[PDB]
């Protein structure tokens, strides 16, 4: 098995779909089976889109270089590189540990969490860990983006807003939400624990009201990956940055989102002013939810076995506006979902 | 005191100097100042240029809020934050540790940077603790950027092209310093180890040999921050990659490099085919070197006392090509250092 050949299964691929599957996608491809059989597994150590993950093993096992059988298993040497296992086991690869929060906020949380509303398919979601969501926010208390500023958090599930507001950092924290359950749970949270937060219902493809745009100095989101989906959670959080100085913090997968979009979403960030200061991969784990097989790419798995440890993460991405972000405030008409989502 | 003032001090300062200074980094000043009264700690709690710095905090003195002796003291309260406290202690908050890299690379790595050249002014040398060095390569093998790649280091005080090699991994690793004890070094201990290892004397002023254009899968460098500096590094850094999948490992600091040269670089990667997979804040931590109270900064600073511990830091940025960039290969022309440049 030589170069040649990742080279024409990422071609194949691009032929069939029109997506931008390249060489170094099967290279990656490849090498996460070197360390696993597992199919999740796989797809954590890939750093590749399901999308994508798909048709490659697809392409592999055609040429005789996989087999798909209860598992997927390398029938061949390969020219890729095995993951490597340089992760501090201590913060998870962080370098963040939400344990050292102010005002006791991860033990705080950790006995909200416990009653958390569950995740469902009517607003795609899926929530990261306790763990994950307390070093979200010991991230924003390190740069300084919490004490006595005004924080917007657009869609928790996460519950990155109540990890924020038990800081007791926060001059107040506002959430969005489609969610009528997010927002009760938080609004409880709100009186149970004396906070200055407050929860509304309200979808990111209306605009913005008037009275959060140019009204906060810090925002959270955890957003669709479609650019519609980016342009409706992050676009809506730039506008609602007062301006220069102000940060967002943005999760940010592989596992629906290919290198040419992160690339396209990075130009979206510095033509609208910002500048990105930290961009920490694979930083958030997400638990497991209920409805993985009735998402989109599940009749296309090879192996279909619901999961049974996590395996689906994002990046944490860290950004500053440099002027005042002019975005149009206008309804996202059209699929926040694309062609590389699969998990909705 | 109110958030005017701190408008009010950076309008000053960037009518003065000509320099894109804001009120985020006047406010950053001040959190600073809020954790400590030493002034190089306030230099690493900052994030903020030593070249803003240095004006900002004599602006605050003239204004009755810094009081300047021995240490630096806040005079009044002032609407900042402290900078947090949530840094892992046993990643020293980079999320990657050296020590299970392959080969014996970290142990064997110590015994060689015992022996390694002491940092010079003549080439604005400062190297980083040999576990930043191990921390950087492991975050490569991590990502599949060593094993049986082609690496090319540009500038290496740091001996990160040594314990890449150590670790086994890379086909081969070239390295390139305009300095003959770097190069001399490494020739040195390659041919002890046996290692698959060759330097070269080379000055990034001139144009890239053509064996080196295109023919690697993998760079490093840990640049001067002038936009000259940044093409003569990392821009040659992308002409040396073979295109599309191959990756480039780059330093980058707050003390010699603003927010707005952050964005101006960080578009430069965008329009000549990079992506950002990585940003690690502060993920080297520097060795003091020799030369400080001969360093351009030194006359200028409030107090004037040698540091006992570390504080310049730097972040890692990994960035990977979507496709072949084919920059000039000119000779760069005029000073590599600019104006935010303080330490050389
Ligand atoms: C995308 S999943 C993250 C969060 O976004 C919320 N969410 C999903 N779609 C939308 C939408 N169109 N507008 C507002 N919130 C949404 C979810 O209910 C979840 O809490
Ligand atoms: C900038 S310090 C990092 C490394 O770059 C080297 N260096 C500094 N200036 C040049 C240059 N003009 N060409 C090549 N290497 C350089 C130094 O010797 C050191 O090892
Ligand atoms: N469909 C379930 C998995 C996707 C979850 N997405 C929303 C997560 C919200 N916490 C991932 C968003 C990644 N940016
Ligand atoms: N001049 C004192 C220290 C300079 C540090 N610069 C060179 C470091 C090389 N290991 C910093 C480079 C920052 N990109
Ligand atoms: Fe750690």
């Amino acid at each position: 098995v030589n170069k040649e050949a990742l080279v024409q299964v990422a071609e194949e691929v691009r032929r069939a779909t029109g997506l931008p599957v390249g060489w170094r996608d099967v290279e990656r491809t490849l090498g996460a089976l070197r360390a696993t059989r597992d199919l999740w597994e796989a797809v954590r150590l890939s750093r590749v889109p399901l999308r994508f993950l798909v048709p490659i093993w697809e392409g592999l096992a055609r040429r005789g270089l996989l087999r798909v059988e209860e598992g997927l298993d390398l029938l061949a040497e390969v020219p890729a590189p095995r993951p490597g296992e340089a992760a501090c086991p201590a913060c998870e690869g962080r370098g963040l540990v939400g344990e050292r929060l102010p005002g006791r906020a991860a033990e705080r949380f950790l006995a909200w969490a416990k009653e958390r509303p569950e995740a469902i398919q009517d607003f795609d979601q899926g929530y990261v860990t306790p763990e994950s969501t307390l070093a979200r926010v010991a991230l924003a208390w390190n740069w300084g983006d919490l004490e006595g500023k005004e924080v917007l958090v657009l869609g928790d599930d996460d519950l990155t807003g109540l990890a924020a507001a038990l800081t007791g950092l926060p001059k107040r924290v506002v959430v969005l939400d489609a969610d009528p359950r997010i927002v009760r749970f938080l609004e409880r949270a709100a009186k149970a624990e004396g906070l200055p937060l407050e929860a509304h219902v309200h979808d990111l493809r209306e605009p913005l009201p008037e009275a959060w745009v140019h009204a906060f100095h810090t925002f959270f989101t955890d957003p669709v990956e479609g650019p519609l989906g980016l342009q409706a959670f992050v676009g809506r959080g730039l506008l609602a940055l007062e301006g220069e100085g102000c940060a967002g913090y943005v999760g940010l997968t592989h596992v629906e989102a290919s290198l040419a979009k992160w690339a396209d979403f990075q130009r979206f960030l510095l033509e609208n002013g910002a500048v990105i200061t930290e961009l920490r991969d694979g930083f958030h784990v997400y638990e497991n939810w209920g409805y993985i097989e009735q998402m989109r790419a599940w009749p296309w798995l090879p192996v279909k076995r619901r999961p049974e440890k996590p395996w689906y993460t994002s990046a944490l991405i860290r950004l500053e506006l440099l002027r005042r972000a002019d975005l149009e405030n206008a309804r996202v008409e059209g699929d926040l979902q694309d062609e590389e989502a699969t998990t909705y």
